[PDB]
């Protein structure tokens, strides 16, 4: 995989317009990897980041070929450069993680927003943590998308079986994935 740290610049009408409307955004990032899309060798995942008072816009992105981002607009957004990603994964490896997502098979609701999020780790290959009050996971954000219901998650888990992991990590978690849902982030 690849991931790419991109910090969009406000200054630019197209950056806010993209801001605004998810499909706009997932069109914008697709020309980066147009001909492996086309080709079906791409998988773009995308997730823009929880908003720090008015500071630039982050926005993670995840792809399974390099992308060249040249094809940006000039003053579109800063461009971190792209880096491999390519993680090294074992049975009870502890991560914690981050998922926006919609919590349905397609495109107690708190409770049942985490049991769903439960099954699709489990099914993907991971695990969610046990904490002395329950799944170690907490709902930063429950909120929708212009309505497609997006559930920002945060917590801990482990790792069952390394190959499913990475398969789940290449290929996202639940519907939307084409609105900047279901990029699972791990880390230690």
């Amino acid at each position: 995989m690849w991931l790419t740290k991109l910090v969009l610049n406000p200054a630019s009408r197209a950056a806010r317009r993209d801001l605004a409307n998810p499909y706009e955004m997932h069109r914008t990032l697709s020309k980066a990897v147009s001909r492996a899309l086309e080709e079906g060798r791409e998988r773009l995942l995308w997730r823009l980041e929880p908003a720090r008072g008015l500071e630039p816009p982050v926005v993670l992105v995840q792809t399974l070929t390099e992308p060249d981002w040249s094809v940006l607009d000039e003053g579109y957004a800063q461009v971190f450069p792209p880096k491999p990603f390519h993680p090294a994964l074992k049975p009870g490896q502890r991560l914690r993680f981050r998922l926006r997502a919609n919590p349905a098979k397609r495109l107690k609701t708190p409770a049942e927003k985490v049991a769903w999020l439960e099954r699709r780790l489990e099914e993907g290959g991971f695990r969610l943590l046990e904490g002395e009050r329950g799944p170690w996971v907490q709902i930063l954000q429950d909120t929708f998308l212009e309505q497609v219901q997006a559930v920002l998650f945060e917590g801990r888990l482990e790792v069952v079986d390394p190959e499913r992991a990475l398969a789940t990590l290449r290929r996202g978690v639940g519907p939307g994935k084409a609105l900047g849902l279901g990029l699972l982030s791990v880390a230690p």
